[PDB]
């Protein structure tokens, strides 16, 4: 599967973006769409709660399947993709782009050393 070169990634199936200020969008990867299937519902976090990382803050559930998706860092939410919530099927169709699920706001910066890069997302996939 896909896994662009320029994003963070979690152990967890989740990818992070950094924005111009400074904010991480978050999403799930080509992989995790494709595992899950046909998407039918993504319960999206509060904006303004305030997570640790590895809370559950999200679902995404399918024809067949439902996960959880954790913070991939602590700190506050503060977007959330309400188109998910009547077409949920572009996290399977863009699920770097259109499909990202939420925004936050990282509150501790050192935690950051505990995501992967690309190639480590790659190795992590090859060992399944």
């Amino acid at each position: 599967s896909n896994v662009p070169a320029e994003l963070k990634y979690s152990k967890e199936h989740e990818w992070l973006r950094k924005e111009a200020d400074g904010t991480y969008t978050v999403g799930i990867t080509e992989h995790a769409q494709e595992l899950l299937g046909d998407m039918v519902f993504v319960d999206l976090p509060e904006v303004g709660a305030t997570v640790s990382a590895g809370d559950d803050c999200a679902v995404a559930e399918s024809v067949k399947a439902a996960s959880d998706i954790y913070a991939p860092v602590s700190g506050e939410i503060v977007a959330v993709n309400d188109a998910l919530s009547d077409s949920p099927e572009l996290v399977n169709s863009e699920p770097y782009a259109g499909g990202w699920i939420f925004k936050i706001k990282a509150s501790d910066e050192s935690e950051l050393e505990s995501l992967l890069d690309a190639t480590a997302y790659e190795a992590l996939l090859e060992d399944e």
